[PDB]
């Protein structure tokens, strides 16, 4: 049970704590319940975290965590961003299968 549903700021600076603590990258989804293209990857994404254990991944409810979000840009749904310690390494507006499963390749062998 590999994806982590964010709610709350502080459950948010927690899974960041844990993934520093652990010297994992985020993969943080800030997308939406009620939105398509977040529902036409969701499987994915669980798949995904299933397969990928040093990459912690989270979904950020963007209904939810109205203000943290703007403060993130989120200007559509869904939206990646890889993060280390906070800082981006990468990010990837849109389900876009290939794409995501791409940019995870990439950040795994080298960083």
């Amino acid at each position: 049970g590999n994806v982590h549903l964010i709610t709350t700021k502080e459950r948010w600076d927690q899974k960041l704590s844990e993934a520093s603590r652990d010297g994992k990258i985020v993969l943080a989804n800030f997308s939406a319940r009620w939105c398509g293209p977040c529902k036409q990857i969701a499987p994915y994404y669980i798949e995904l975290s299933e397969n990928y254990p040093s990459l912690m991944f989270l979904v950020i409810d963007v209904d939810e965590l109205s203000d943290f979000s703007a403060s993130w840009e989120i200007k559509a749904t869904p939206t990646f961003f890889f993060l280390r310690d906070g800082q981006q390494v990468d990010k990837l507006v849109g389900a876009n299968k290939p794409e995501l499963h791409k940019k995870i390749t990439a950040i795994l062998d080298s960083l």
